[PDB]
């Protein structure tokens, strides 16, 4: 019954990428000072069937310091945009998270730094000619930097897998893309206050001001939709494709640190970013991750350099420090299909403040 | 009746496999040659009529002497690809394949890599890989009174992968040669003077007018396959993988005029697999600043991704895991050819933002065709 | 063609055993000890469901105690951490034996790019080399101590996806046994002038370097949950009852200007080779060589290229060139099969060779028990 489900959405979505055309234009564009504003709420076009945008965001940063410069945070242009919410056509909401995730997400899916420009020996002159996603490693006082990044904000799971689209050819019901950016507040960190969310850190930043943010929003969705008597993949567009976030504190040395999966969701991905205390350590204050399952089934318990090494194999490098990532995209974590999972860290040191910002990526059935 | 067709096709595959399965591949040296450029640049080669072809590989390399008193040059963005100013191939039958620049082939060959061709990437490993072998080499700068040593390769396709057959050439033994023709560099292409166009040139700079090849030398390998199987039916082959053809060609245009669309009209019959758009903007290459955006449309007005110049280049980051050089615009439609008859007529369109004297798109393009 | 149903039947067991088991990695044994006392370890793997490989995780700690001279990381550097590994299974058959540096190599080779680097980019967010997974110091002064990290995938399966030489430890009697040689303070160092083949450290002040201490960690790799049919577990047997291996042999008499074939065996399927010209303890970027191939029994050469070109051929494998004098050959779609066409030899063609030259080669291949 459900076997025969399965099989006649692979087809339609097969139909669909065959005869309908790829498609992706700009949507919206603005120019503006976060003094002034930082929220925006994109209203996407109504067609076809939506699978994602690409959102450019471009920023111009002065260090208006007597003396001292700022260098950037380990995360330092994806904290450009602080949070992405997506509403579909029914209002259904779908991925809600930090830039920093998405962007790591976007890495993750990638196979390396997103849109990033790799180092070779090649003589012809290839390389960072664009700029397509760069910030400059310190603004010194005085000084003014310019920024580019670049957010893929997925709805589709893939290119070739539309599990999550949104059909928007819903006239009168409008989609909403919430882009809430960064400002003076949570760009500039003071030296010894926490980076998390920061641009740039370092002894000018009190005098650090954006000059200007700008933003581009580009809606990539498929054109020329088949028709019989129109071709569908029910289950791709009433399922959900989501990445979310949030924090857990309790952290305890040397005491098993676990964060529950509260499934019913099909969790892809886990990115546990360790943030203790405001310190960002390269696995030192850890003693080990796991995924495990109560029957204290650890199917991958990992001193950090090993859990490093399964990372490196994805992304070829390593996330940047206290973040760590953990795919599960071929068996994806299904609680009531595997009871009760969890993501475990037993941290070596623990600093005040210490807490767990996780993120997820997951697909779960709609309405 | 266009079963006819989805029938051949099935037999098409079903014979390209047995091929692949069945016969034995290839790659030897048909010929090498050391030469001065003063004295000679076009070599017509003749290869081995053997097997099914699938491509050359083309090794490359030259000895240059900036002779200069005083002054250095310097690589150009394209540099050792402009090696080989043309290359041209012809089938047993005389039917021109590939007719490209040297510098568009190049960039197809990284296109089809999905990194710069045969680059070594350069990682945190203490174990000593790295750029050990030279295999694409150049040196940054030639000071004056210093000869610099390079190499190059180029991979000329018939085949259009190592799996795809379309293109690839029955080398029968028509007592028909094929013929691999290589226009090479020269001491009148190869060095440009500070304010001339570089796009052909190898190195530019103040010594230029004093610099000279002492050598070039180069080594033509043929990649093929042996030992093709023979059934009932006499020998198994894909009938239109060997009747297609699978061609890089380029050209140029002229008469852009700042903020308004520049249109490249794609020609009918062909499959359009990849599209490359230089902005050689009268001898200036600028990284996306003198464009306003480029895109694909369908004279029906729909632009299928009208983009800002970083946008454009985000995508191709994601083909090639880089940017191309300055100047250089590359289009993937490789999953979706552009084929004017099954969506009318498209062309590449490019609305330039400032327009220097002598601005010109030169366009690349590597797309399948038909024999008749 | 009886054959084509024994295949589909392995090919669909292990599509089932794949999407029904669940994949563990697990720790199964860890240790630190002084190369001055012992360097030679037996581990032994759990004999649970079917066996994928192993992880091997190698730390050292290396004191350079000369009074002035450094050392610094030969080709190979860390990647000598380990001399040889074995592996024999629960039935004692060997599958792997083979060099450290070797299967490095082979990891490299399947992985498509330096064995779990980092690749550098222009990210401005900072990713990079933050974990150093593998990593050694360029060099160690006079007087320092360096910390040193290497990893090596054991494997039985041949990949993920593919359980060709996959072990079925449910066959408990008899442990199986993981081999583990390490360096020691004698094979560690080579002093100027020596053959740094085998070294991880070369240089005047080496007669002084000492190992403070090595430390490995294995993880085993295996399929959990077997999937049970009607007549029992659901396995693929040919995957199963086949070996995948990396092996290597040494060979001499090179003379300049003459071809040296290095003949395959029969019965194995070879899916790549792996020649490294030690001339005479001098490792060069191909200059020693006028060319490298692949020969058939009386026909001719299959791939006789120079060295530039062949080492072409390896950087669309993996993205880069192996170390001076290492080459690489993959036959992974079209495993050399003397079965299939004749004996078949790899062949080097010296422009020279120095006293005490010969070619280390290693193997992967598959092969029926």
């Amino acid at each position: 019954r459900n076997q025969q489900a399965m099989a006649a959405n692979l087809q339609a979505r097969q139909i669909v990428l065959q005869q309908s055309y790829p498609v992706i234009q700009q949507v919206e564009t603005q120019t503006f000072d976060p003094a002034n504003r930082s929220v925006f709420d994109v209203t996407p076009a109504n067609v076809g069937i939506v699978k994602g945008f690409l959102v450019k965001v471009t920023a111009a940063i002065t260090n208006n310091h007597a003396t001292e410069a700022v260098a950037l945070t380990d995360f330092g242009p994806a904290n450009l945009v602080q949070r992405v919410i997506y509403y579909d056509p029914d209002n259904q909401r779908h991925t809600e998270t930090s830039g920093w995730h998405l962007h790591f997400v976007n890495t993750a899916k990638q196979g390396a730094p997103f849109l990033s420009s790799m180092v070779t020996d090649s003589p012809i002159k290839y390389g960072d000619v664009m700029n397509v996603i760069d910030a400059p490693a310190t603004i010194a006082a005085g000084a003014t930097g310019e920024l580019t990044m670049y957010y893929w904000v997925p709805l589709a799971y893939s290119e070739t897998d539309l599990t999550g689209a949104v059909l928007a050819n819903v006239p009168q019901s409008k989609q909403r893309l919430k882009l809430e950016f960064a400002n003076n507040n949570t760009a500039f960190a003071a030296v010894g206050a926490n980076p998390l969310e920061a641009i740039y850190q370092g002894a000018g930043a009190a005098d650090c001001e954006f000059e200007e943010i700008s933003y581009t929003v580009y809606q990539s969705y498929l054109d020329q939709l088949p028709v019989g008597q129109y071709i569908l993949p029910l289950i791709d567009l009433s399922t959900l494709y989501n990445l979310e976030n949030s924090a857990q504190a309790g952290l305890t040395p040397n005491v098993d640190f676990v964060v529950q999966y509260a499934n019913l969701y099909r969790y892809l991905s886990t990115i546990a970013v360790f943030d203790n205390g405001g310190s960002f350590n390269a696995g030192t204050d850890i003693n080990y991750l796991s995924q495990r399952t109560a029957n204290f089934s650890d199917t991958r318990k990992l001193d950090p350099k090993t859990w490093a090494a399964q990372t490196r194999r994805r992304i070829a490098t390593d996330f940047p420090k206290g973040v760590y990532y953990c795919d599960n995209r071929d068996k994806p974590i299904y609680t009531l299909q595997y009871g009760n999972v969890g993501f475990v860290v037993n941290p070596k040191t623990v600093n005040q403040n210490a807490r767990l910002l996780m993120g997820y990526e997951y697909f779960t059935s709609r309405t």
